[PDB]
């Protein structure tokens, strides 16, 4: 499972899991959405009456940071956050702004064809796909 | 040809090509970086004592409007811009941001696959690979 080793993680890098920082996890694993601090907020609320919307904030930081979730920065604005499970390319409405997951291998390629042509030590790449819904 | 289309494209929007909104042009095909407004400021200042750096964000926004350059709008606080040609694929230095350029055709694939995949009405796709120079340089 993917709670069972993401826990084992956090273990490892020395944070303790309160049982607020638990909800979180798992919430971001069930929530097949991207969701944003906010979302996570007003969802576990709950539950936990005396947790801030900053303290979520921290704990989305703290788990960026150990590699078991990636911010999505863009953009403005408020940040929206994945999970990691990998991975993983992006689809994003132009419209609603909704992000459907799905996988393309392979894809280099650059990485390999740019390091050729370049001269340059490919670390990785990023590629989004536009579009709208279903309208939305 | 490069500035002769160029040219021939704001006279299509309306636009009229004063001296130094030619000057910008010139400059935006010779340079092969990918400068921003600053760059093209400092260069130009010329020669063009009385253009304000504004004015050139303005112009490059006038250009920008009218699809005869991109705005690299990434990020943070300042922006680039990049003559448009064809069409197009962007490499990126992680320590100094050099924006060699690179063609991969193609493409597609998806967009088509993701179309099928997500039942989405696809537009386009934005591919950036990172590295580092060439060590910097
Ligand atoms: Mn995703
Ligand atoms: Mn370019
Ligand atoms: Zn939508
Ligand atoms: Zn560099």
């Amino acid at each position: 499972h993917e709670l069972k080793e993401a826990l084992e993680t956090l273990k490892e890098t020395g944070v303790r899991i309160t049982p607020q920082r638990h909800a979180i996890l798992e919430y971001l694993v069930n929530s097949m959405a991207h969701p944003t601090a906010d979302d996570i907020y007003k969802a576990l609320e709950g539950k936990f009456p005396n947790m801030s919307v900053a303290t979520v904030y921290n704990n989305l930081r703290v788990f960026r940071e150990s590699g078991l979730v990636k911010e999505l920065t863009y953009g403005d604005a408020s940040s929206r956050f994945d999970f990691v499970t990998s991975d993983h390319y992006h689809a994003i409405c132009e419209n609603c702004g909704k992000i459907v997951d799905f996988h393309y291998p392979g894809l280099d390629e650059v990485e390999q064809l740019a390091a050729h042509v370049t001269g340059f030590k490919v670390s990785h790449h990023r590629l989004e796909i536009y579009g709208v819904c279903q309208e939305c």
